[PDB]
């Protein structure tokens, strides 16, 4: 299914570049670890790293600048309405050709950005979360499922 991964702070001011306003309602927290806030903590990345391994990932044209080289072992997804320009990751042009182009795996990725999670929220089933505090360190990681009736 679809899941989307994501650092989110504290306090912070939802606009259109964001990760949603999501419901709390509606998500079953499945795994919550603490830890130290650190400084370029190492682990906010393995964290990334892990929860993508040998997964598809699906991103926005700005997040794709924003990271410039493909994610290494991983079908690379970018959605843009424009002719692809870097021969070394997938382009699509439409949420539907998006998930087209991931097959029948286990799991999809997406990792941002804010227009981009706003269109796949509402059809995921996961997220994982690093959440940041007050001055820019992670101190926890999370796991959440959607709630089913
Ligand atoms: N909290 C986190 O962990 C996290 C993670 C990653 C990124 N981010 C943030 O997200 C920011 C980017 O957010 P963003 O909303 O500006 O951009 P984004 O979602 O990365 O990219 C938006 C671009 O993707 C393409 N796109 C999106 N939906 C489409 C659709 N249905 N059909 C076709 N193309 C579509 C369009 O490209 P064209 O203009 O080419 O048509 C659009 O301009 C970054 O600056 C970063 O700071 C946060
Ligand atoms: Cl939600």
């Amino acid at each position: 299914a679809i899941s989307l991964i994501a650092a989110l702070a504290v306090d912070r001011v939802i606009g259109d570049t964001h990760f949603p306003d999501y419901e709390p309602d509606d998500w079953e927290s499945v795994f919550s670890e603490f830890h130290d806030a650190d400084a370029q903590n190492p682990a906010d990345l393995a964290w990334f790293k892990r929860n993508t391994l040998d997964k598809p990932v699906i991103m926005g044209r700005h997040t794709w600048e924003s990271i410039g080289r493909p994610l290494p072992g991983r079908k690379n997804i970018i959605l843009s309405s424009q002719p692809g320009t870097d021969d070394r990751v997938t382009w699509v042009k439409s949420v539907d050709e998006a998930i087209a182009a991931c097959g029948d795996v286990p799991e999809i990725m997406v990792i941002g950005g804010g227009r981009v999670y706003e269109q796949f929220l509402p059809k995921a089933q996961k997220l994982y979360l690093t959440h940041i505090d007050a001055e820019g360190h992670s101190y926890c990681f999370e796991i959440l499922e959607r709630r089913l009736e």
